[PDB]
């Protein structure tokens, strides 16, 4: 869990 969103570059998935 974490895989689907570090706080900035991308978003969810
Ligand atoms: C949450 O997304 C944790 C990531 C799961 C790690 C599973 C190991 C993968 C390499 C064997």
């Amino acid at each position: 869990w974490x895989d689907t969103g570090a706080d900035x570059d991308g978003x969810e998935w």
